[PDB]
């Protein structure tokens, strides 16, 4: 049997039946005037009242444009008040936006509008250069919401639409309206299909209930520097946000002077970081020159934060409940939650990262024997519940492959639960690599090695590193007569690929360390290192 952990809070109504926009906005006439978007950039404020009447203005413009139910879009944007307003008026449409990086390579960025059959890009003028050729061959609309070059239409042309003319529809529960990109347990990134069921059972896991597991309310002023292309900021922060009412203060990008002037400036409560966002908060000379005392709660996620770092973030927020929370894109995303930010909060260990969210189950497989553990052994992470993805788009197998016909995802991180119900992450099973946070698929990288005419095998694996936590590197087998060089190789994927997919290190080899089978022992390399 089965040994299943749950959270040491009670299950709670969930109103999964609703819209993500009717669920996000069911309060809004409580906080209809307060702030909604400030943007860090220009300092433009948005109310909850804008937010939703510009949501809704740019559904009746997307229709126009021909976004019908179950269309997509994609986003190529920064973090902005345009990518809420495209997200949300595509949710109302019963419509689905996938969202992307927009520092991604022309050739990435097109991978993924192909897959997932994006009728309209949403971007800035500077970027129309990547999609431009394949937009025009393919009747695929560009929006800029800066200057639209040739061939484009301004942002705009979706805010003049009337609100009134959004058309009649029916969205179920399990329509998608999110498609975010990962590569899940194995191989190449995959559309995630996250559902109105799906985002609203996670938002309410989050911030729902009478002692809500992240306590968050309408008088906070929550940071949003993680990027909202990513499924940790547009869920947890901007969604939650939504629900509860809080001012969610927008960054284009990190800088640590920008970073520091917001959150003394605007009087910042909620910090939802990453590790190295921690790691420059602990660094940097000009910290200790700024007041943070009005953080409340500080977040880390993404990747693992380590008891050195937990201990610095204490001294330079002393007012912050700190703690962690664990996602994942498939999961819907979040897995387990930090019990320090509850409205009644629990007591905490460093180096936990939660414990599992309400209203689901998890269990700790070990993956020898298939054998579900008790408390304090350590095993595959595996969760069930409404907040899990419909599956992969256009991909059966592997949707096969990553949820089970009881409905349990296997996530592929090693971890125990202890007699607190504190979840540790200790390994990871999957060859997935995190660069500050963000994913990257040995895979995808591996494939661009194979290709390369004096590279024989290839193998990328991450390496452990301060600035970053992990870095890829890539074992390589070179071809006969090859002489191909470290830097050479680097140069070849650099051209290729996003900045923090880079290869940082090259290890030519006689041979990848292989299982009998021929699987890459990837534990093995790892050791090495
Ligand atoms: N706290 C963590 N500690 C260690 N590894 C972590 C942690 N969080 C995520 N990971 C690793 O990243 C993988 C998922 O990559 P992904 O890029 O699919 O997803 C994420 O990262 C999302 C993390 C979130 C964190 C929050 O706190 C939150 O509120 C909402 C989301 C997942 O399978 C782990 O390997
Ligand atoms: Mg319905």
């Amino acid at each position: 049997v089965d040994i299943i952990f749950r959270s040491k809070l009670p299950d709670i109504y969930i109103p999964n039946h609703l819209p993500l926009h009717s669920y996000c906005f069911e309060n809004i006439s409580e906080f209809s005037s307060r702030p909604c978007l400030i943007n860090g950039a220009n300092k433009q404020i948005y109310t909850y009242a804008d937010v939703e009447l510009n949501s809704r203005k740019v559904a009746a413009g997307l229709h126009k444009q021909g976004i019908q139910p179950k269309d997509t879009i994609m986003i190529l944007l920064p973090n902005s008040p345009e990518f809420v307003f495209a997200f949300i008026g595509a949710s109302y449409l019963g419509a689905i936006s996938t969202m992307a990086n927009p520092l991604f390579t022309p050739a990435e960025v097109v991978k993924q509008a192909k897959a997932s059959s994006a009728k309209i890009i949403v971007t800035q003028a500077c970027h129309v250069n990547k999609v431009k050729d394949y937009a025009f061959e393919n009747d695929v609309k560009i929006i800029c919401i800066d200057s639209a070059p040739e061939g484009c239409l301004h942002f705009s042309v979706l805010t003049q639409a009337n609100e009134h003319d959004i058309p009649e529809v029916e969205i179920q529960p399990d329509d998608v309206v999110a498609l975010p990109y990962s590569s899940g347990t194995t191989g190449l990134p995959k559309g995630v299909m996250l559902t109105h069921k799906g985002l609203v059972t996670s938002v309410a896991q989050q911030v729902d209930g009478e002692n809500p597991n992240l306590y968050i309310h309408s008088e906070d002023v929550m940071l949003c520097v993680l990027p909202l292309f990513h499924i940790y900021s547009l869920n947890s922060v901007l969604l939650c946000g939504l629900r509860v009412g809080a001012a969610i203060l927008i960054m284009q990008k990190f800088d640590i002077v920008s970073f520091l002037e917001l959150i003394q400036r605007y009087k910042v409560t909620i910090g939802p970081f990453v590790p190295p966002i921690v790691l420059a908060i602990a660094k940097s000379p000009m910290v200790d020159d700024y007041d943070l005392s009005s953080v409340r709660t500080v977040m880390s996620g993404a990747a693992p934060l380590g008891k050195e770092l937990e201990d610095t973030v204490r001294a330079k927020f002393p007012n912050a409940k700190l703690g962690q929370g664990y996602g994942m894109t498939e999961a819907g995303p979040v897995l387990a939650m930090c019990l320090a930010f509850a409205k009644e909060p629990f007591e905490i260990k460093s180096g936990a990262c939660g414990t599992v969210v309400r209203n689901a189950e998890m269990k700790i497989v070990d993956p020898k024997t298939g054998n579900s553990l008790p408390r304090n052994q350590s095993g595959e992470i595996c969760i069930r519940g409404d907040q899990i993805m419909k599956g992969y788009l256009n991909d059966p197998e592997a949707t096969a492959r990553t949820i089970d016909k009881e409905g349990w995802l296997y996530t592929g991180d090693i971890g125990y639960i202890d007699d607190d119900d504190e979840l540790f992450i200790v390994d990871r099973l999957k060859e997935l690599i995190k660069y500050k946070g963000f994913q990257v698929a040995p895979a995808e990288l591996e494939a661009l090695l194979l290709n390369h005419p004096n590279i024989s095998d290839a193998a990328v694996v991450p390496m452990k590193d301060e600035q970053a936590g992990e870095v890829p590197v890539a074992f390589v087998v070179r071809s006969n007569g090859s002489t191909i060089t470290e830097d050479e190789v680097k140069d070849f994927i650099s051209k290729q690929v996003i900045f923090y997919k880079r290869i940082k290190r090259v290890f030519f080899v006689d041979a990848i360390p292989k299982s009998p089978s021929g699987k890459i022992l990837r534990k093995d390399l790892r050791a090495k290192l």
